[PDB]
């Protein structure tokens, strides 16, 4: 995206915004026993270990938009994925607000120690001070709406976890944007059956994966993307990059099952507040906050779509079957397609797209080498149609190293084995005794490898 404006706080009647300076990341007591390499993240200006100005480091993030317009591919990638999410037949009717902040089937709970957000982040106003979980009163919640409105700026936070070492000294720290409670309110209330519809339903009508678990959805993706040819690849700066455009075309979807197509230019078009400077952004999807991940999820639907018709102009869009989590994305088609012929389709739109898991050219995928949110896949000993979830050995390491609550420490390392032992019965058995060799992890529960594998039968 392209920062349009950008001024001192001072000049347009706002006050300084104040963030968490210092990490609550520590060592923990297995950070001598497991090979890693990552540290927390910079946080400020001042941290010894920069090497670069961290102010413009962050905000090349924001370098520009490409100058495109829609077109027939993209009008009919829109017109085909509008008439499979009809299928699902979401209701268009706004949701009470009791549901948008308790909940409902398909949508959790807000959380209610996240920042509130502009205004109530300088009033000393947190979310338990507008919402009461022990007697469900928002009465609170609801004079803080009329009073102060939607449409509020978002506040920039910097993502407070670990990174590659590489990243440290080029102050390359991750920026979530906190949008005020208000709006988020405003969001769910608007879209809420819609974002209840996609959690109850990952797969390939949806199109989308956020609400499943690998755990069992895993062996349902070979069902679902059928096809000789599985595909995928990466993005470089996946929500920074989307071009105006994309949000026009994820608003004609939306017009299409009845839903206000308008209210989601205010994420394209933005208005956010970092330290002491408020700036606006034309282009790309603010990275953390109202249904963040599912419009991301729809616009690239829209994207694939279109990027295969541009390639190859006699396609058959019924079979071309897609699951996307955000920028991640896995697909099919009835037969070969070249995934580098559809990846140069992208740069006229302002997509940069690389091939998979950092490779060094586009070379053809099957289940053995392809990944999905992190993850690959690997058919179980016994029954070989179900497929276990691969989450690499390597990030289990360095996640286990570092804490920011020692207290919860078993919880931390049981959430560590439930990811570990789909690796295998002899990795799994080297993280346990590496896990014994100091005291704190003989006070621990690890389960064993056979209680685990039983665990998993039974779920399905």
């Amino acid at each position: 995206g392209q920062i349009q404006i950008s001024k001192h706080v001072k000049d347009v009647g706002l006050p300084s915004i104040h963030t968490p300076t210092k990490t609550k990341l520590q060592p923990s007591v297995f950070y001598d026993i497991f090979p890693g390499s990552k540290e927390p993240a910079v946080l400020t200006e001042k941290d010894p270990r920069l090497k670069v100005d961290f102010d413009s480091a962050l905000f090349s993030k924001y370098k520009g938009n490409t100058e495109c317009s829609l077109n027939e591919h993209i009008q009919v990638a829109v017109a085909h994925y509008s008439a499979q999410l009809a299928t699902l037949d979401i209701d268009p009717q706004p949701i009470a607000m009791e549901d948008s902040v308790f909940g409902m089937d398909g949508l959790e709970a807000l959380d209610l120690n996240t920042s509130a957000g502009y205004p109530y982040v300088t009033l000393g106003i947190k979310k338990k001070d507008l919402i009461n979980n022990k007697t469900k009163d928002i009465s609170k919640l609801k004079l803080a709406l009329d009073k102060y409105g939607v449409d509020l700026p978002m506040i920039t936070f910097l993502k407070d976890e670990l990174r590659k070492k590489d990243k440290i000294a080029a102050g390359k720290t991750r920026v979530i944007e906190a949008s005020s409670i208000n709006d988020t309110i405003l969001f769910r209330t608007v879209y809420g059956n819609l974002f209840s519809k996609f959690h109850l339903n990952p797969g390939v009508v949806t199109g989308c994966a956020v609400g499943c678990d690998p755990e069992t959805f895993w062996s349902k993706i070979p069902l679902m993307l059928d096809g000789d040819c599985i595909m995928a690849f990466d993005y470089t700066n996946y929500d920074g990059s989307i071009h105006p455009i994309w949000f026009k075309a994820l608003g004609m979807v939306l017009d299409n099952l009845s839903f206000n197509p308008t209210l989601i230019n205010r994420l394209c078009n933005s208005k956010h507040i970092f330290k002491s400077t408020y700036y606006e952004v034309e282009g790309g999807v603010p990275s953390g906050c109202s249904g963040t991940s599912i419009f991301n999820s729809m616009i690239n639907n829209i994207i694939i779509r279109t990027l295969v018709l541009d390639a190859y102009k006699h396609i058959d869009l019924d079979k071309l079957k897609i699951i996307a989590y955000g920028d991640d994305v896995i697909f099919s088609y009835k037969y070969k397609l070249d995934m580098e012929a559809i990846a140069k389709e992208g740069q006229k739109y302002g997509l940069t797209i690389t091939p998979a898991d950092k490779s060094s050219e586009f070379k053809e995928l099957d289940y053995g080498n392809v990944t999905f949110l992190k993850r690959g896949f690997r058919q179980d000993d016994k029954y070989k149609f179900l497929i276990h979830p691969t989450f690499p050995v390597e990030e289990i390491y360095e996640s286990i190293r570092w804490t920011k609550k020692p207290s919860q420490m078993q919880e931390h390392v049981l959430s560590l084995c439930h990811l570990m032992w789909h690796n295998g019965p002899e990795i799994y058995k080297d993280f346990e005794t590496k896990i014994r060799s100091v005291s704190a992890g003989r006070a621990l529960y690890i389960p064993p490898y056979e209680l685990l594998r039983h665990e998993w039968y039974e779920k399905f």
